């Protein structure tokens, strides 16, 4: 039972990653050679003049991706779950990663207690092609937030990418925290996100090769894609 998880993830240590493949809840999963980095992605895109406020960073381009997919299908090394502050799942994204992950998921999460706001704690990825799971828990907005409610949202991320670059881990997705159940509005989010990620970039580029924005609605996907070139320019 309590040793259930750890001989399990122990176990899918070893395998090498088409080994692992067998082992994937999904057939359909998500290599990351197969998807577009920024600098491919902004090829065509018409990015309407504006003040600028980032120079263009080529090799930056290279390391961020927006996609729009369901977050448990992505091969990488991890994603970020978008939890509660008792790890126990819950109706968005929280639920999809632990029924694509399975019970075992579960009893790591109930070993690690607790999480608090704008923090993270890792646990192993199970079912899911990502190899692990980083759990944080974001601020809840109630429609209008609060100036330390933008910074814990901040540091969930912020907290994530630390607990990625301590695991010496390289690829990592993140879903759109807080902006579901805990009703961050979706736009001042994803300014808090894109300018995170391009200031952590800015740092800290050489420790990864890919942060993946994993958008799931439209809205967001129109969002953050409009947001994209004046964080992460191309001309
Ligand atoms: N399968 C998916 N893949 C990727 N993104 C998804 C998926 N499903 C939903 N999203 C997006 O994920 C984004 C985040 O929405 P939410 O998941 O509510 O998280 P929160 O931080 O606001 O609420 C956390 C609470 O609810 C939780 O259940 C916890 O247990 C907590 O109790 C939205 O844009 C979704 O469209």
């Amino acid at each position: 039972t309590s040793t259930d998880w750890k001989e399990a993830k122990s176990f899918l240590k070893g395998l090498s990653d088409k080994q692992r493949e067998e082992h994937y809840f999904c057939k359909d999963f998500v290599r990351l050679k197969k998807i577009p980095t920024w600098k491919e992605m902004a090829k065509g895109v018409a990015v309407k003049v504006e003040e600028p406020r980032y120079k263009k960073d080529k090799q930056l381009n290279e390391k961020i991706s927006l996609l729009r997919s369901d977050i448990t299908k992505l091969e990488v090394d991890a994603i970020v779950n978008a939890a509660n502050s008792s790890l126990l799942g819950g109706g968005g994204v929280d639920g999809c990663i632990h029924r694509a992950a399975g019970p075992l998921l579960t009893d790591e999460c109930r070993t690690l207690q607790s999480c608090k706001t704008g923090k993270a704690k890792i646990t192993g990825g199970y079912r899911l092609p990502a190899k692990y799971v980083i759990h944080t828990v974001g601020p809840i907005a109630y429609g209008e937030p609060s100036a330390s409610q933008a910074a814990e949202l901040r540091s969930c991320y912020l907290s994530s990418l630390d607990l990625l670059l301590e695991h010496r881990l390289r690829s990592v997705a993140f879903p759109c925290i807080s902006t579901g159940v805990f009703g961050y509005p979706c736009e001042a989010a994803a300014e808090i996100v894109l300018a995170t990620l391009r200031e952590w970039l800015e740092q800290h580029k050489d420790k990864v090769d890919r942060l993946i924005i994993c958008v799931f609605l439209e809205k967001d996907e129109d969002i953050y894609r409009s947001r994209l070139p004046h964080y992460f320019p191309v001309a």
